């Protein structure tokens, strides 16, 4: 019958018609903090360069070249 | 038997008479919930592109072609 096949088509557009929930706060944020992560395994490299003295130029890091430019 | 004749010819132009309840607002409608859905599908692809940083160019899109261009 028509109207089961105009039901249908009124399911479809309802259940095309969904609320995306604003996604970009997720992804975002927990790129943010891999970032926070990556920053802070330079801490100890760092600090134990100012304790010694150990210059800018020869102090070495084991930095690896991170997929977010952070 | 004349009139009997006349009757049927009275009820086949009832018959031819009847309305046509506007069907073109029906299949329109149809038609255009099948592109909300169409396109509502191409929206995970992009804003995992966008999350993503990618440019237009590499953000691939796994469309086909519709018989309706929309």
């Amino acid at each position: 019958t028509l109207i089961e096949l105009m039901i249908v088509v009124a399911i479809i557009g309802i259940l095309a018609a969904i609320a995306i929930p604003q996604y970009q706060n997720y992804i975002a944020k927990s790129q943010v903090s891999r970032v926070m992560s990556e920053t802070g395994s330079l801490k100890t490299v760092i600090e134990t360069c100012i304790l010694d003295g150990k210059t800018a130029a020869n102090c070495e890091l084991g930095w690896t070249n991170s997929n977010l430019l952070g």
